[PDB]
């Protein structure tokens, strides 16, 4: 595992730039002849056509292992699914005159790539790729070549009292918030998180629920129910500072139980709601909060979290921000018109983190509590304008 030499150089092809790396390691037996050097030839930038040539090259899987999954995961940021499918069908068609050995090899790579693509991202394929599908299966029958791949590609009543948070146990509430957060995080299409895209419903649905939880906290602490849409249309229940503190203490504990379940999405939803202007203002209510609940809350505030992500539900906003930073920092294309694939590798790196958090999220074993769920559904959260108004009314 101890290396002796590393050589790095760049090579140019038709419409692409590659980086070759050659690493010479010392043999395990120090007296043995030198082992063969370990190498990689990775595409750095190239035309959309050149990306597809590299995609369907049999050597790419061994010499550039990030390329295939990165391209398949990020392609919707710079091209489209029917466009990429079409260029794959293009490449295969321009290869029909080739000798049977080369034809069968590349067709095999194409079948392998399309199977991985379909397995990884089934939502990419629909009615829009109909012509490209016919383009593919006519090519296969024409060359006499995959059967399962074609088949698989063919197939594709009054508003709830917000203060009733007190009626349920805090660990149960956390478990129930996590159940909703987890299934949304599992249904998340990671590519929709990309700076170039974020038409992104799976991200929107995660953010909506995040906002509903944060809204529920603000609403219940203020003891208010949003009955209309305007800044003035609200109903408010009577709460003395000691009574309101019990609601603050309750949500603090719910946030704490979310943390123990590693649901950092709802931890942040609750903590940001409690740090929010219309809730921070409530100094009489906070003044009645027990010191133990305050120390827990401060500890929860200092988390916002990246180091703790090593069941689980992450706060998606941090990944959305990193992907916005990266999109702003890195160019889509180079001056020559080549797609800057380095950008896409850095994007995939973040996406693979999300993928590994998704498989860990599958580890949850939680049961739907019908009555907590019904309460959550009946919640009518206050708008930013309404909450500011009510807080000015309940604590002048």
């Amino acid at each position: 595992e101890e290396e002796a030499s590393v050589s790095v150089w760049d090579e140019e092809e038709d419409g692409a730039t590659f980086t070759v790396t050659s690493r010479q390691y010392r043999p395990l037996d120090p007296l043995a002849p030198l082992p063969p050097p370990r190498s990689s030839r990775r595409l750095r930038a190239g035309t959309l056509e050149a990306l597809v040539r590299h995609l369907l090259d049999a050597r790419t899987a061994g010499a550039d292992m990030m390329f295939t999954p990165a391209l398949l995961a990020t392609h919707r940021a710079f091209t489209s699914t029917p466009a990429l499918f079409g260029l794959v069908a293009d490449r295969l068609e321009a290869l029909e005159s080739y000798p049977p050995g080369e034809l069968e090899r590349t067709t095999g790579v194409a079948i392998s790539v399309l199977s991985t693509w379909l397995a990884s991202h089934p939502e990419d394929f629909g009615s829009e790729v109909k012509g490209q599908l016919d383009r593919l299966e006519s090519f296969l029958l024409r060359t006499g070549y995959s059967a399962d791949l074609i088949r698989n590609l063919r197939a594709r009543d009054s508003p709830a009292d917000p203060t009733d948070v007190l009626v349920f146990l805090a660990d149960h509430l956390a478990e129930q918030l996590t159940l909703l957060d987890a299934e949304l995080f599992l249904n998340l299409i990671p590519s929709q998180c990309l700076g170039g895209l974020w038409l992104c419903p799976s991200v929107r649905a995660t953010v909506t629920q995040f906002n509903k939880v944060a809204g529920a906290v603000v609403s219940s602490v203020l003891g208010a129910t949003s009955i209309g849409e305007g800044p003035r249309e609200v109903t408010v229940r009577p709460l003395r500072p000691p009574q309101r503190a019990r609601l603050l203490e309750k949500w603090i504990r719910v946030a704490e139980e979310c943390r123990l379940l590693r649901n950092f999405s709802s931890v942040y939803a609750v903590v940001s709601a409690l740090q929010s202007s219309p809730i921070h203002r409530l100094r009489a209510a906070w003044g009645e909060t027990t010191r133990d609940s305050l120390r827990v809350f401060s500890s929860l505030c200092q988390i916002f979290s990246r180091e703790l992500l090593t069941g689980v539900v992450p706060y998606l906003g941090t990944f959305l921000k990193d992907l916005v930073m990266l999109d702003a920092a890195s160019k889509d294309e180079l001056e020559n018109g080549y797609i800057n694939f380095d950008k896409r590798r850095k994007e995939f790196a973040i996406l693979s983190e999300l993928l590994r958090l998704q498989k860990e999220c599958r580890g949850y074993d939680l049961r739907p509590n019908s009555d907590i769920q019904q309460w959550l559904q009946g919640l009518q959260p206050l708008t930013e304008a309404q909450s500011h108004r009510v807080s000015c009314e309940v604590e002048p």
